[PDB]
């Protein structure tokens, strides 16, 4: 996250750290099992990490369940980014608390203009690079189609928004990966793609989860 701020300890209690040896992706806890992701961050032998602040210390709240199975969206497509989205199963249910806790999936699409929280332990620079160990978010709001249209000619499925600044020094970034946007208390976003981080008039680009809640509950009550 550039040009945020620090969250602080667990109170982004959906956030998790995807590790495989080191945080890799965000993901959001969406239930006791099941964790959403994006399926850029697809890969072998997750261990889900629960309850996290500084990714780096055991500091006393932390829940690690390794990933029995994970689903790839059917449609994903890795060069257009298309249908980024993955579901994650994890091989024990998480404990929940107020430290860790599910994220409602929307009931409805949200709308340009919205507020968000965006969160991660992606990069913090624009220019070079610097991971933070402790998590770091984002208000945002969801920029309108057109604008991300317009910022990505060519680019911008019905299964994608924008959300951000277009002034530049504000966004999500590697790292970020797979985490939450969150509206309203609702999961409307996970971190896709952007040119760079938090350059002008490049904003980011986030999966439109609202459109897979069916897919998401379908897959679910079958696995
Ligand atoms: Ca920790």
């Amino acid at each position: 996250i550039v040009g945020g701020y620090t969250c602080g300890a667990n109170t982004v209690p959906y956030q998790v750290s995807l590790n495989s040896g080191y945080h890799f992706c965000g993901g959001s806890l969406i239930n006791s099992q099941w964790v959403v992701s994006a399926a850029h961050c697809y890969k072998s032998g997750i261990q889900v990490r629960l309850g996290e602040d500084n990714i780096n210390v055991v500091e006393g709240n932390e829940q690690f369940i390794s990933a029995s199975k994970s689903i790839v969206h059917p449609s994903y497509n890795s060069n257009t980014l298309n249908n980024d989205i993955m579901l994650i199963k994890l091989k024990s249910a998480a404990s929940l608390n107020s430290r860790v806790a599910s994220i409602s999936l929307p009931t409805s699409c949200a709308s340009a203009g919205t507020q968000c929280l965006i969160s991660g332990w992606g990069n913090t620079k624009s220019s070079g690079t610097s991971y933070p160990d402790v998590l770091k978010c984002l208000k945002a709001p969801i920029l309108s189609d057109s604008s991300c249209k317009s910022a990505y000619p060519g680019q911008i499925t019905s299964n994608m928004f924008c959300a951000g600044y277009l002034e530049g020094g504000k966004d999500s970034c590697q790292g970020d990966s797979g985490g939450p946007v969150v509206c309203s208390g609702k999961l409307q976003g996970i971190v896709s793609w952007g040119s760079g981080c938090a350059q002008k008039n490049k904003p980011g680009v986030y999966t439109k989860v609202c459109n897979y809640v069916s897919w998401i509950k379908q897959t679910i009550a079958s696995n």
